[PDB]
């Protein structure tokens, strides 16, 4: 992984274990787990390995950061996670924002995602603009995950499974409606129904859609389809990867 993670006190572990069971609670509740992977997503996606720079370290709460067009709609989750952040107040907004994506697979029936704890609330937010484009396709996807970012080719079609869980919105993205028949459900099917082709009623994004005629991507497609075993395995690795991404050298 070349991964060294930070020492933290035993009290700082303890809250942790006690905030990823009230977040479990909390996010199933309030069922936003899917705006809170993307919380998780957009905090972590920002990073550039190049410059180390962006990254899961607490900058999307920033007014500056929130206004980016791609977060549209994410000051509502930085929101309803406020009070219960104000219970944790040993902990960073960086790792508390990682564990809520951790918990939100969690509880809704996705893979375990190992969370190690210690990301530092950073006073920078990074430049607009890092956030992967819906309406490009293949060649944009390695642009901003591998160049950008530096996670593989693996990495990116089992992310893009994350939209097994969600939807898109008119007042946000533009985009409309789920990509699946169980949105708050962590499955295999983002998959195959991209397969199956276009359903009425269930979304599909270029950017979705570029992994089918992809000659790296598409054999992954088909894999994660046949078998949600190895999704959830190369799930869990890429969301632990994408959470990590400028922290704990790396
Ligand atoms: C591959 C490039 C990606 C593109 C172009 C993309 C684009 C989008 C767009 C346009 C939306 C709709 C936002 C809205 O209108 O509410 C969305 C939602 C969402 N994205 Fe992605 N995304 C990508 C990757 C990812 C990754 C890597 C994850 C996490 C592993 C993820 C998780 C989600 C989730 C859970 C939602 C639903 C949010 C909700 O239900 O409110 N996406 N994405
Ligand atoms: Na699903």
């Amino acid at each position: 992984s070349g991964k060294s993670y930070p020492t933290v006190s035993a009290d700082y572990q303890k809250a942790v274990e006690k905030a990823k069971k009230k977040l479990r609670g909390f996010i199933a509740e309030k069922r936003c787990a899917p705006l809170m992977l993307r919380l998780a997503w957009h905090s972590a996606g920002t990073f550039d390995k190049g410059t180390k720079t962006g990254g899961p370290f607490g900058t999307i709460k920033h007014p500056a950061e929130l206004a980016h067009s791609a977060n549209n709609g994410l000051d509502i989750a930085v929101r309803l996670l406020e009070p219960l952040k104000a219970e944790f107040p040993i902990l960073s907004y960086a790792d508390f924002y990682q564990l809520a994506g951790v918990v939100a697979v969690e509880v809704t029936g996705g893979p375990e995602v190992p969370f190690h704890p210690g990301r530092e609330d950073k006073p920078e937010p990074p430049p607009e603009g890092r956030l992967p484009d819906a309406t490009k396709g293949s060649d944009h996807l390695r642009d901003v995950f591998g160049k950008a970012m530096g996670l593989t080719d693996q990495d990116i079609v089992a992310l893009s499974g994350g939209h097994t869980i969600g939807a898109a919105h008119k007042e946000a993205s533009g985009f409309e409606g789920p990509w699946t028949s169980n949105p708050l459900i962590f499955d295999n099917s983002y998959f195959t129904e991209l397969l199956s082709g276009e359903k009425e009623g269930l979304l599909q994004l270029p950017s979705d859609k570029a992994l089918l005629s992809d000659p790296v991507f598409r054999p992954l497609v088909d894999k994660y389809a046949a078998d949600e075993d190895a999704f959830f395995a190369d799930y869990a690795e890429a969301h632990q990867k994408l959470s990590e991404l400028g922290f704990a050298d790396a």
